[PDB]
């Protein structure tokens, strides 16, 4: 089933498998209220702009949280797309 | 557990089976992003403008995708609501 990261006028969407996306889900509803407005053309510093920098923070955010068996799955993700 | 699609001022609420609503979901996110913005009325000739004509566009729409056993338990569905 097809997930989709998304924040401002890019998103990137992945496939996830089926028995993962309840508690991929999770990571992503802590990830979306770490980010901040999209502000102008995505120049804030902190703030992603590309696919692949938006999925590239959120490969950052889940090795914050003690969560594995998603982190090296979307490692594996980031390489093969 | 009811499922309600949503496009503007109106909406259709069905009652969808309790283990169907995780890939019946699925369905809606891609539903979604298919649809134009509303429009001052619904007057835009994709775009649907009742509850039979918004959950009849999704009729349509989820026969395009590959996974069956949703089509015709929303074809059952249309019929008896």
């Amino acid at each position: 089933r097809p997930f989709q990261l998304t924040h401002g006028s890019i998103e990137h969407t992945l496939l996830v498998p089926n028995d993962l996306f309840f508690n991929y889900s999770q990571l992503k509803d802590e990830f979306i209220k770490t980010l901040p407005e999209p502000t102008e053309g995505f120049a804030g510093d902190d703030e992603p702009s590309s696919p692949a920098e938006l999925y590239g923070k959120f490969i950052g955010f889940i090795s914050n949280a003690q969560f594995p068996q998603i982190v090296e799955l979307s490692l594996k993700d980031f390489e093969s797309r």
